[PDB]
């Protein structure tokens, strides 16, 4: 449900094929947020859960609403487990692909991550759907340093962080239904893409 360790427990041997690696926002709980759950299910469903590991941002990452407002979105705490979850999977099971989901602040840190990562694991990580990317405007809509055919900004209209701004409004909470749909959709869609049928 909102926790989920998938990565942390998962036995090498038993590698899934697919790792969704996700950053809540802030002030949520566990370490999935409120979407989180949802693309899992979504994810679940398309990949059975044997096929799938649903593994979220714990540790360092707080999801503390000062930190929103750090040089970056967040804090090095927070990038530093994001990558070290990265690294982990890659580490843990190398033949397997990889997405990123992130929701607020999660989504400031999602591209704080992959903007630093090693080049060769980010070469792995096969779609990203960042939901109220209060970074949206100073990175242009993209994540700094990855493909751009491969993120999805669910950056709703009415929504002031996707602007320029911390003033949270209304619209940034009207996510369920794109985490529900065209989110876990384009990850499906981009995980098939480098598989098979």
């Amino acid at each position: 449900r909102t926790t989920r360790d998938d990565l942390i427990n998962g036995n090498s041997a038993s590698c899934a094929d697919v790792i969704f690696i996700y950053a809540r926002g802030s002030t949520e709980t566990g370490n999935l947020g409120t979407l989180g759950p949802s693309i899992a299910s979504n994810l679940e469903s398309a990949f059975g859960k044997d096929g799938v590991w649903i593994q979220g941002v714990g540790g360092a990452y707080r999801a503390t609403l000062g930190d929103n407002a750090l040089p970056r979105g967040t804090s090095s705490a927070a990038i530093r487990e994001m990558l070290g979850l990265f690294q982990q999977a890659n580490t843990k099971c190398p033949d397997a692909t990889l997405i990123a989901g992130g929701y607020s602040q999660g989504a400031a840190l999602a591209a704080a991550s992959i903007e630093d990562l090693d080049s060769a694991i980010r070469d792995k990580i096969a779609g990203t759907v960042l939901f109220g990317y209060t970074k949206n405007l100073q990175n242009r809509g993209r994540i700094p340093n990855y493909p751009a055919d491969r993120t999805k900004v669910f950056c709703k209209t009415g929504d002031l962080v996707c602007t320029g701004s911390l003033i949270v409004a209304a619209p940034h909470l009207a996510y369920g239904p794109d985490a529900e749909g065209p989110a876990p959709e384009f990850l499906i869609e981009k995980v098939r893409a480098v598989r098979g049928s």
